[PDB]
């Protein structure tokens, strides 16, 4: 699977049937059906820097893990009761700067999104284990809107040299991703899934209202990655938004 023609999002549905199933993401937030819910408490995250582990390119994308054997790193609060442990994060982004996000806004598409990962280390003791489960997985998505140079994107970025070819993957240490996200955590949530295969619905997701901004010199270094393993030619990774998907009668709900 990828993100060519060939392999793509509108192709997935062949080997990942979930694919058309009724919790698939990313979503448009219209926020004139939103339902603004009262019992939601605020979004808490504590993240230790020194869980923060390796940069790998995966071919389609780049991941920045974080050791996850305890609590050192955890989400709380929100539609939440469990406590949340933190395992990733990930950017996706578009061929230009007019798409890229992969949720939208009442119609309105940005240039990235920032997906920071969480599993369910209440309920369940791995990530393999919570991944497929309805209350396995916690993502915060954040849209990145074109503007102004990101400096806190700084260290993320110059990392990226290591690392620019399939499979290759690096150390990186000492990093708080709480500094990536917007001053006001005011979110929407529903429940949805995986955003490309395996398509599990098995995340809550947490939209921030408030966007971060990135440079569109910034959204080229993502897009100068390449997808091709060292010493083939170099295939730049253009894309990896998926569209938006049907809501089949959820409900995004508002913390605000
Ligand atoms: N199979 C397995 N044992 N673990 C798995 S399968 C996918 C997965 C999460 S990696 C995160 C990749 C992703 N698509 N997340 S997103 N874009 O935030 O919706 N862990
Ligand atoms: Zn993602």
């Amino acid at each position: 699977w990828g993100y060519d023609d060939k392999n793509g999002p509108e192709q997935w549905s062949k080997l990942y049937p979930i694919a058309n199933g009724n919790n698939q993401s990313p979503v448009d937030i219209k926020t004139s059906e939103t339902k603004h819910d009262t019992s939601l408490k605020p979004i808490s995250v504590s993240y230790n820097p020194a869980t923060a582990k390796e940069i790998i390119n995966v071919g389609h994308s780049f991941h920045v893990n974080f050791e996850d054997n305890d609590n050192r790193s955890v989400l709380k609060g929100g539609p939440f009761s469990d406590s949340y442990r933190l395992f990733q994060f990930h950017f996706h982004w578009g061929s230009t700067n007019e798409h890229g996000s992969e949720h939208t806004v009442d119609g309105v598409k940005y240039s990235a999104e920032l997906h920071v990962a969480h599993w369910n280390s209440a309920k369940y003791s791995s990530l393999a284990e919570a991944a497929s489960k309805a209350d396995g997985l916690a993502v915060i998505g954040v849209l990145m809107k074109v503007g102004e140079a990101n400096p806190k994107l700084q260290k993320v970025l110059d990392a990226l040299q290591a690392i620019k070819t399939k499979g290759k993957r690096a150390p990186f240490t000492n990093f708080d991703p709480s500094t990536l996200l917007p001053s006001s955590l005011d979110f929407w949530t529903y429940p949805g899934s995986l955003t490309h295969p395996p398509l599990y619905e098995s995340v809550t997701w947490i939209i921030c209202k408030e966007s971060i901004s990135v440079s569109s010199e910034q959204l080229a270094q993502f897009r100068s990655l390449l997808s091709n393993v060292e010493g083939d030619n170099a295939v730049p990774m253009q894309h990896n938004n998926r569209p938006t998907q049907p809501l089949k009668g959820r409900t995004v709900r508002a913390s605000f």
